[PDB]
């Protein structure tokens, strides 16, 4: 599956760093801490959020294990943004590292330096591809792109199409007014199907057509997974 | 800058040389199988993409000093079918093949770090732009771009904050859809930015900060020195 992550997991463990369980609605890091962290999210699903003074809560970015999320800059160790990383799966397993300690240990392994660098690269190109799909096709591009990524990562073929294999609690979190206008177009056009309390994708090519740049991103960033359905 | 001067030293020390590029040249392109690390030392560029048609998309602006990598650092393959186009009259850039580069980061965690921090800056820029648009729609995006322009190129004068860029470069950043037009009218109405004497002037910065709140925070956390100039 992800050998660079498994290698990184061991490097952490054989350097003193131990996995921490977190449970849903827990913040692995938060916007009010004076200390920033490098998070190696080894398993589970999280969301990055921003809580404005209004108290309105903004969902910015999803992440699944294995990945690295850093709440501060590696050089200055100060915040990259007033963010929280909330667990949305039932549990998540993460290794929590003070940014300053991380610097040391990326020194002694070119290979693990590269691994973490590469995940920032994938984030950068992800946002650019989402931006592009939204410039081309609006919210449709956005939702199709979200569904395309769900299909690639969590899809399993079944008779009613490509089922999305996330726990139901997890699915409601991810969203399963303006968004509504469109989901119906898809329910009705049988791109997706909500049957027997599960979500099914019946027309992968439509998703691909309106999220072309995220499709490309996934080919270039996760070719293993992209092939499984192309 | 300082940390970028540091990194430029490091490159020239190891044999890499600046090259000039001129408006409308591509420093790297989306069809070249070879990928590069670009240390853009001076000038203004845009990242672009094409779709099947021939339809140019402007995705992201960069100014020197900055680093722009067209391939992944481990696999060396493309991060996206992108071009980096010059939009200032000249741009100075150090071009580094990704393979040739990979040893060099290996030998200098200080310098590795400077490049790592630049990706982090990009990631959080994109998120903060997204946050602003989710709050305020097109107006948040428009004010956010004018906010950054002001911070980076703006000089305080009695006629307001002058954008110290030439009208050429200002058009390449765009200075006529109906939705945009209403916003422009609202801003050109409020005198938020005023064209005066073949120049561009910002007279309500509070407004910009008001509708681009998260990009404002981004600049504070990422470019504090420059942010404090106008705060
Ligand atoms: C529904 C949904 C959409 C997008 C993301 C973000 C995401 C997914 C993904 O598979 N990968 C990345 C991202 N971003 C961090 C760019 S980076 C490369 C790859 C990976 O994790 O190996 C979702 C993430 C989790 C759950 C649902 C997502
Ligand atoms: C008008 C305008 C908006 C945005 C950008 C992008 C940009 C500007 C900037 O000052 N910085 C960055 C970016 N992005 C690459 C995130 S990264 C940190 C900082 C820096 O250059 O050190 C513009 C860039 C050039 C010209 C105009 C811009
Ligand atoms: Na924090
Ligand atoms: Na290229």
């Amino acid at each position: 599956m992800n050998a660079q992550a498994e290698e990184f997991k061991k490097y952490l463990e054989t350097n003193g760093i131990k996995p921490k369980q977190f449970h849903k609605k827990e913040l692995i890091f938060n916007q009010w801490d004076p200390q920033e962290y490098c998070i190696f999210l080894y398993d589970g699903i999280t969301k990055l959020t921003s809580i404005s003074e209004n108290g309105t809560i903004m969902n910015l970015q999803y992440y699944k294990g294995a990945f690295v999320i850093m709440s501060g800059f590696i050089d200055t160790e100060t915040s990259v943004g007033y963010y929280n990383l909330e667990v949305i799966s039932e549990q998540a397993t993460a290794y929590v590292i003070k940014i300053n300690e991380l610097k040391e240990l990326l020194s002694k392994n070119l290979t693990h330096f590269f691994y973490v660098f590469q995940t920032l690269q994938k984030q950068v190109s992800y946002s650019l591809a989402k931006f592009n799909d939204f410039s081309i096709n609006g919210k449709l591009g956005s939702i199709c792109g979200q569904l395309l990524i769900l299909t690639y990562v969590y899809g399993k073929e079944t008779p009613d199409g490509i089922k999305i294999t996330l726990d139901n609690l997890t699915m409601q979190e991810l969203g399963y007014s303006a968004v509504s206008r469109i989901i119906s177009k898809l329910k009705q056009e049988k791109v997706i199907v909500y049957k027997n309390s599960c979500f099914y994708v019946q027309n992968l090519d439509y998703l691909k057509r309106y999220a072309p740049k995220l499709d490309e991103w996934f080919y270039l960033a996760c070719p293993a997974t992209w092939g499984k359905l192309n």
